[PDB]
């Protein structure tokens, strides 16, 4: 019922507005943003992901800044950022999910909240990573 997209746009919510909390706990602020009108089973979903990201935050920025070409991870905006951590983990973490359709997601999010360059670059980096990272079984999707 409540879309696996909508799902996971509250996670990236969380990342993004954690980036102004950082003395508070990305938990805190994604159960402020789950509320009612969030099935049982995406407030599962969103806490699985809150919860992988932060245990896995070093290694996945690591990571992408592997895959930088230009500016590093500090310097690019809290949108680009956030939405390679996400997909990111997703990519490494989420079995169910074709590398196409993290990756299509994750552009969109960047397409409607980053510049207009964001997408673009988001897709390149994330082609980049999950040829590479992608569990070998998700070749199969």
């Amino acid at each position: 019922k409540t879309p696996r997209r909508r799902m996971r746009l509250a996670v990236f919510k969380a990342l993004f507005q954690h980036e102004f909390r950082r003395d508070e706990d990305l938990e805190q602020i994604l159960e402020e943003i789950l509320d009612e009108t969030y099935d049982k089973k995406a407030k599962e979903d969103a806490r699985r992901y809150i919860r992988g990201i932060k245990e896995n935050l070093s290694m996945i920025d690591d990571l992408i800044s592997r895959y930088l070409e230009k500016w590093s991870l500090n310097r690019l905006s809290v949108v680009d950022r956030n939405v390679l951590r996400l997909a990111t983990y997703e990519l490494l973490f989420e079995k169910d999910i074709p590398i196409e359709v993290t990756i299509d997601e994750a552009i969109e999010i960047a397409k409607r909240y980053g510049t207009e360059n964001s997408g673009k670059f988001v897709n390149g980096i994330l082609d980049r990573i999950a040829k590479e990272h992608a569990p070998k079984e998700k070749f199969e999707l």
